[PDB]
DNA sequence: AATCTATCACCGCAAGGGATAAATATCTAACACCGTGCGTGTTGACTATTTTACCTCTGGCGGTGATAATGGTTGCATGTACTAAGGAGGTTGT
């Protein structure tokens, strides 16, 4: 389950035609985000640049 | 505990979205002034703060009435189911 997740769950990209613009009408509304910056002592191990 | 090939995919690395912070412009608030009026001060006359004195409230409680009145109240403990004990007394027995 440490492999069988990171595209195995994003199959959600195949369950969303029912709900998030069913048609052809993307509208002006945002994504409104989360930033925390380099090189803060709290930053994830991914901020060493990794390998699969 | 090292090796990797061969998974399912994260990175490989192009694009672009929001963000925030700069500059501007607006807002308000903090203040310093002024003016008001109140609680700044002593003095003085008031009248009723307190005390004691006096004259005379409220409520302390002790005292007990007499034409005569002279057989009383009191209602439901409980109705069941048990059974252990004591109580009775005549008698046929110990």
């Amino acid at each position: 389950p440490e492999e069988a997740i990171r595209r195995a769950a994003t199959i959600l990209a195949e369950q969303l035609e029912a709900f998030v613009d069913l048609r052809d009408v993307r509208q002006p509304e945002v994504k409104e985000e989360k930033p925390e910056f380099d090189p803060i002592l709290l930053l994830p191990v991914d901020d060493l640049e990794l390998t699969v």
